[PDB]
C-alpha cells in the first residue's frame, strides 16, 4: 500500500485531474469482496508501473460525490484518466495477467 495513493473528494481535482501522466483509480467500498480481491493486484501493479503509472483508490463510501459525475453504477471500476479526461474503463474484478494487458493497450 506504500505505492497506492488515498483518494478524497477533495483531491480528486489535484492528484487526478491535473495530475500529469496516466492515472489509474480503483472506485470501490468497504463491503464488496471483489474490491478486496483485487486490492493486492493493484498493489503489484503500481509497483511495475512506477514512473509511467500513477495508482490511486476512491472510496465511495466515504467519498460520495465523485463516482456520480463518472457514471459509476457498480464496484470495483476503474478508471484511466490521461489528461483530464477518462481513457478506459474496466467494469469488475480481474487477474493482474488482465490488468496488466488492459494497461499496456493504453499505455502510450
Ligand atoms: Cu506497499
Amino acid at each position: 500500500s506504500d505505492k497506492i495513493i488515498h483518494l478524497t473528494d477533495d483531491s480528486f481535482d489535484t492528484d487526478v485531474l491535473k495530475a500529469d501522466g496516466a492515472i489509474l483509480v480503483d472506485f470501490w467500498a468497504e463491503w464488496c469482496v471483489w474490491c478486496k480481491m483485487i486490492a493486492p493486484i493493484l498493489d503489484e501493479i503500481a509497483d511495475e508501473y512506477q514512473g509511467k503509472l500513477t495508482v490511486a483508490k476512491l472510496n465511495i463510501d466515504q467519498n460520495p460525490g465523485t463516482a456520480p459525475k463518472y457514471g459509476i453504477r457498480g464496484i470495483p471500476t476503474l478508471l484511466l484518466f490521461k489528461n483530464g479526461e477518462v481513457a478506459a474503463t474496466k467494469v469488475g474484478a480481474l487477474s493482474k495477467g488482465q490488468l496488466k494487458e488492459f494497461l499496456d493497450a493504453n499505455l502510450a
